[PDB]
């Protein structure tokens, strides 16, 4: 029987260890769609987490970087983040467990020697071999159908195998509106000027469209800090007279992930965005004035977390997940698992990848679930003295409830 | 109910703690004998224990050490065990508990303020303070009417109070007969040169008139390793013909503390004792010959430990107790309660202090609970983690056992 | 790779567990022999272990107890070990494992519902049940051609079922054989009043007969503290003339279980069995004079442990095994089996269950393997810090050899 908190420690551990995780948000894609799987070390080391990093170190210049070679620029940053300084940033260490993980050894630090290790190997052999190592049965991807390369690809007949599920990324129609609808236009939706009847109509078909080709387990959209609802703006009414009424008919969440200021520095391209704290306000509104839409949402800013946390209190509609970029920090990971569960029980979604790399799926995981390993620990062990009774079974069941259950429990799948 | 290990080693803890001790074999007197009642830290600091350790260090010559002054041989020892070197040893170890215990604070090695403390006080007043810190309710001492000191105070008609036990304790007899016998003439027992009945009804009758006057809780002696019985010699016939049948009609126990070889160092003084592995046959044969007689048994070898245990599964005539002398160090007092919990469940008496100086039951006492202690919380632990439901009335009165009601109920007290 | 201890600890334990057991030593029976087969809750509560465990407390006679009904005795030792005291000792607690591993619960203390449990099965379901929950898949019994009780069945046809095996006891003949002698002309064996080449033919005429009749995995037989060898006495005799020519011929090994005094308080029966220290130079002999000669061995004394293993370092005819009798304890199981691991590696057979009663190879091998799996986390812990990676396919190759290979690649079958 689990009466300590030394055997709780290990079987706790061991069922984290164990549950075969559900990543609900990554940039991965099933290894059929081709190239824009990345992998392999030198695509680890040009994670754009990491270019933000070398810029801060390295007197290349931004634009010389850009110019190198996948394979110079992964020199660059392996030099000037791992040998000029010790790897202890987040995203290094993350490098490091990955090859790890893959049996490579970092005490050698010989990068040749870790690259032949990916050269002998097919898309689909590393994906079997990472899915494996990091015990993910279920990959989420983000699939932006505004982006020519992606949208072909789907056009084209590809899908993704059992492993990989599809989410319909909408950033260009819902923040870019007066540019794309010229693109609906090109594609035969025919938006009007005005917002009206045929607009409202063939926005519509568009998001019916994309979710019948697709199969999304959820509709995903990134917002700014200034995120508003309602709001007289193309973003407030595609949101009111497109994409709840189709998401409710089709009983698909609406994923938000809200915080992220697009663009500060174009210069670093994907590295070059910032977060701000947002208003609760938005958010509150759509959760209790649509009450049969479901909506999962993360926040970016460290100081939205809390009041998150109480605003799922209010609403069962709201599922709450992850610990999204900036906040994919042991420091910040931590403190959101904890007054998570403190004010949510276990009816939250702890933790996603957000992987654009495959390789990341082995150090996301495994630095994620030591940190939420040792938070149930407390938690259990707190009723535990307080003359609980706390079986193997029933930390099974919740560790399977944070890890895959609640997901799939609340998209409807 | 205790449903974690954690509340089961606070109330174990607790238990131990708060349950008086009855102190079977201690060389401590009633206050109203005498200085022959040690105490203080300048005695504390000369316990025997402390000169064999400090001889090991010191340039200072056994002869000069003996000259010096009880206070120039603490000042000595306190500067060459504790200043020179770390008190870490178990018997320095002890002294600073006492001097904590007391509430004086061993961090400010000021000597001087410790003996001020001391001498404030009477050894009625020391004595109502050390029982009651160490949690001793009952003490047995070591009466032996070979010593001129303590027979005198007998002999003039002194009581020890209710809280003090005699046990009569007859080494010169048994074991120095050859001498010993010219005084129990002069003390009016006609014993003659030949062991005849004469010889043997004198001994008795010198026996019977110490059981009377002291009222002892037993007889005691401490043997050699060579010790045997049968044997004819004085000492197996003295313990054959007189000790036995006298024991047996009394219904008193005899205790038989085997395993030391007196002596090997001369100059030492009461320093001076070694230790030896002893054979089990004659306790063996006392044991399953005398089925109507009690025995308490206790051996100075680590060695005889185990066998010692095995042979309290045989007899219950054979009542084993404490961690005796060079046996009264941590790790042997730890395989040693756990060897004879193992084995004889709670049917023995762990632990007594052999105290000679009255602080020292603070030390010996607290040392020794907190070693009883983790043993009882692991063995209880095992038995909760196989589904018995041990309640803390249980744990109480199993701790009154071994540190009480074992004693009584064997002694027939 | 096991990159952590926490890792590490989990395959340890998993292989432990799920490793199937081999019992090169009990006293149980294949059930198709009949009632010689003991089993159920009066039976273990019955077990001598507990029988000289109860006689320490209880005022009822030794007489009065034999006289009692085995649910009497049974409800005595129950009532006298487990209520009135807490069931601490390490043969109470086994009683308390075996029970909670058969589904039944030892929290309400209900005997009589225990009891129900065992009368409604057969023999043959309970060894199924037992061989199940204990993960055991071989048993190695004692089989004694000297028991009338025992013999019919072997003489009449019976075989033990493939999960059984023998192993020919041979105490009456090696030990007593001036009162066997004569059993053995009754059957038919010539063995003259002299030691001639008619008395060695006619006793190796009887080993060969049982060795064929029996088909043992080896001969066995228990020996005192006194045992010696070379030796002029019938056990000398037979040893050097018989039992060891026997041996080398059919190439089966010789267990020698050594340490034994027999009956120092025949009152308890089968529970009035002692301890002693054994010489070494009779191991010694055997193992240089007889090389061809395989030899299994284990020891009763504490004392007789460390040297133990240390003969086996240089006798490779040596395979040590278990922790015997009153050395299977918690306290002595674990110092012997990390003094065997430190010195030996795996070269050893770490236990054996010694049941006399069915269910307790529910206990027994419970309580082993949880000790035996410690050692072996902190092990291989070591060499982990060391730099060395273990597989978990090594760690259930040494878990085989620990609990099964060894045994069987030593006996040569
Ligand atoms: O790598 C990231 O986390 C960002 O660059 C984005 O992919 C962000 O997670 C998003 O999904 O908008
Ligand atoms: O202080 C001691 O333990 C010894 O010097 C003796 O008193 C011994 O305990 C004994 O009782 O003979
Ligand atoms: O139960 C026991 O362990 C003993 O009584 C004997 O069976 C001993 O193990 C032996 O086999 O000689
Ligand atoms: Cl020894
Ligand atoms: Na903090
Ligand atoms: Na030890
Ligand atoms: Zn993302
Ligand atoms: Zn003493
Ligand atoms: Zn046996």
């Amino acid at each position: 029987s689990i009466n300590s908190r030394e055997v709780l420690a290990e079987k706790v551990k061991n069922a984290v260890n164990n549950q075969p995780v559900t990543d609900m948000h990554t940039h991965l894609f099933s290894p059929n769609f081709g190239e824009i799987l990345l992998w392999d070390i030198d695509e680890l080391l040009t994670y754009h987490y990491l270019v933000a990093e070398v810029m801060r170190w390295t007197d290349v210049s931004i634009e010389a970087f850009w110019a190198m070679s996948k394979r110079e620029q992964a020199d660059l940053i392996w030099e000037e983040l791992f040998i000029k300084r010790s790897p202890v940033s987040e995203a290094c260490r993350g490098v490091l467990t990955c090859l790890q993980g893959l049996g490579l050894d970092p005490a050698t630090r010989d990068l040749q020697v870790y690259r032949e290790y990916f050269a002998k190997k097919t898309s689909e052999e590393q994906v079997d071999t990472v899915l494996q190592l990091a015990n993910v049965s279920d990959v989420v991807m983000t699939n932006d159908p505004f982006d020519d390369n992606e949208r072909i690809s789907w056009l084209e007949g590809k899908q993704p195998d059992s492993r990989f599920h599809a989410a319909l990324r909408l950033d260009p129609l819902l923040n870019e509106y007066e540019q794309t609808k010229h693109r609906l236009r090109d594609w035969g939706y025919k938006v009007n000027d005005e917002w009206n009847e045929g607009s409202i109509q063939e926005v519509k078909r568009f998001l019916t469209d994309w979710i019948e080709r697709m199969d999304p387990v959820y509709m995903a959209v990134s917002l700014p800090p200034t995120f508003s609802f309602p709001e007289e703006s193309n973003r407030g009414r595609i949101i009111r007279d497109c994409l709840l009424p189709v998401a409710e008919k089709h009983n698909i969440p609406f994923a938000m992930m809200i915080g992220v200021k697009k663009r500060v520095h174009p210069a670093l391209g994907d590295a070059g965005d910032f977060v701000g704290k947002a208003s609760m306000d938005g958010v509150e509104h759509l959760l209790r004035e649509y009450p049969n839409n479901k909506f999962l949402v993360t926040m970016l800013s460290r100081e939205n977390q809390h009041e998150l946390v109480v605003l799922a209190r209010k609403f069962s509609n709201l599922m709450i997940f992850g610990c999204w970029w900036f906040m994919n920090n042991p420091e910040i990971i931590n403190e959101m698992t904890r007054m998570r569960m403190e004010m949510l029980g276990t009816s939250f979604i702890p933790q996603h990848s957000d992987a654009r790399v495959l390789e990341q799926l082995i150090y996301k995981w495994h630095h994620s679930k030591s940190i939420i390993a040792e938070v149930l620990i407390d938690k259990y062990d707190d009723i535990l003295q307080a003359g609980w009774e706390v079986t193997e079974e029933e930390i099974k069941r919740d560790v399977a409830d944070l890890f895959s259950r609640n997901f799939w429990r609340f998209v409807g799948r």
